[PDB]
């Protein structure tokens, strides 16, 4: 439960929506956390930064951008992806650097909470299938 | 009184639904602003999600706003601050704008005002509202 440790880092289009999202995920993981335009740059990323990374804001350019600027850091941090598009492929997956997982649901807040309580523990958010697809390799 | 938003579905979408069904004690639906919609029942309250609009998809939502059911109420959301007044005076049923991404507080407290019949709006552009 390290607060130094861990926080939220959501990468999206920043609106009203996104700021609800970003307070429930604090309040339920009592975890600090900040919400970054998906479409600016950014230079100073925190050690124990969570990238929540919103897919469905991403296009080829900055898919792109993001993973190659945050390969440059670790920094400890961990990416998951946000909003996945179903079948976006599994080569695509391991090709974002830190990946530690993967989050399909619109619809299932209690779903992404349960995840992100298993990265703080030291867990990834994989299905079986695509963890296996990870690690070998 | 039922919540209808108007926005590109997405987990953080869901969210704040409901956050605001929970705020204010009513049921809300999500759609998508990229599709059509046939019906909308009457106390609806249109969230119209400002930042996933482009002019096509106004055009499309002020006119069949206008359509279908005059029993209902219109609030921009992600407003962009900038946008201009005069545009603002030419949605149908307009009941408030929200200029806020950030101060869910502020927000929900000025729902909570549309439940009671009041519109949300800055002094400024009340008062262009009321004298145009
Ligand atoms: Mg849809
Ligand atoms: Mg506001």
């Amino acid at each position: 439960h390290s607060s130094h440790g861990h926080t939220l880092l959501l990468i999206t289009k920043p609106s009203l929506q996104a700021t609800a999202l970003l307070q429930h995920l604090k309040q339920s993981l009592a975890i600090t956390g900040k919400l970054h335009n998906i479409q600016r740059s950014l230079e100073d990323i925190s050690a124990g930064c969570i990238v929540l990374m919103d897919m469905m804001e991403a296009d080829k350019k900055l898919i792109h951008y993001w993973q190659d600027n945050l390969s440059r850091k670790n920094n400890n941090i961990k990416t998951l992806l946000l909003n996945t598009p179903d079948d976006y492929p599994y080569r695509e997956i391991e090709n974002w650097p830190h990946i530690n997982g993967v989050f399909y649901a619109t619809e299932d807040q209690e779903h992404v909470v349960s995840g992100l309580q298993g990265i703080l523990r030291g867990e990834c958010y994989f299905s079986q299938k695509l963890a296996s697809y990870l690690i070998t390799h």
